[PDB]
């Protein structure tokens, strides 16, 4: 398991736009296209990402690789975060793979807001960190998928992903 997969089993692969779990326009593998409420701004975010005009609809390697560059970026977030950068830093590879994930679906701002867990996690108290956690909007709106990451926090493998 790495990152790539670990995000593809919590986002899914839709190639037409479609509304993501906040209602908001997104495509592909979780790429957030827009708040606004207008398709039409979607579909012109979305002409924008890929080149060309597309008609909401993208094709597999498209969606591949606007999820290639939006890992990239989250990665390039954290590592510019003063913030989130130390705690990375100091964590184990799965556990990099969480902060990722939380990054892509949250951003950057927050993600950094979870001060407290995140200095749990910089300390290695795995138990309690996943229990601040768990006190979260995050949690409560996207409970399963914040389960599987939460947990993945507390046992550093990756058992949660089968
Ligand atoms: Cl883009
Ligand atoms: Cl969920």
């Amino acid at each position: 398991m790495n990152i790539f997969e670990m995000l593809r089993i919590d986002e899914g692969l839709r190639l037409k736009i479609y509304k993501d779990t906040e209602g908001y326009y997104t495509i592909g593998i979780g790429h957030l296209l827009t708040k606004s409420p207008s398709l039409n701004a979607a579909k012109s975010e979305l002409d924008k990402a890929i080149g060309r005009n597309t008609n909401g609809v993208i094709t597999k390697d498209e969606a591949e690789k606007l999820f290639n560059q939006d890992v990239d970026a989250a990665v390039r977030g954290i590592l510019r975060n003063a913030k989130l950068k130390p705690v990375y830093d100091s964590l184990d590879a799965v556990r990099r793979a969480c902060l990722i994930n939380m990054v892509f679906q949250m951003g950057e701002t927050g993600v950094a807001g979870f001060t407290n867990s995140l200095r749990m996690l910089q300390q290695k108290r795995w138990d309690e960190a996943a229990v601040n956690l768990a006190k979260s909007r995050w949690y409560n709106q996207t409970p399963n998928r914040a389960k599987r990451v939460i947990t993945t926090f507390r046992t550093g493998t990756w058992d949660a992903y089968k």
